[PDB]
């Protein structure tokens, strides 16, 4: 039985699974980006974008013209 060892930082990365969790809480209004970021261990700049993406821009996305980099 059991297995695991997490808590109080200790390693600093999230699975693509964990990310969906920390989005669903925020979407459902359980918290906001800043709050869940810290709870789930997600970067704010990721979580922010990912909420603002999963909100449903992903269907019929904007791809017609661009010319940029970062």
């Amino acid at each position: 039985g059991s297995s695991g060892s997490s808590g109080r930082g200790r390693y600093r990365q999230y699975n693509s699974e964990i990310l969906e969790e920390a989005i669903s809480v925020v979407m459902s209004g359980k918290m906001s980006v800043s709050k869940a970021q810290s709870i789930y261990g997600i970067p704010h700049s990721t979580l922010e974008y990912k909420v603002k993406e999963r909100l449903g821009t992903l269907k019929n996305p904007p791809k017609k013209k661009m010319k940029l980099m970062r």
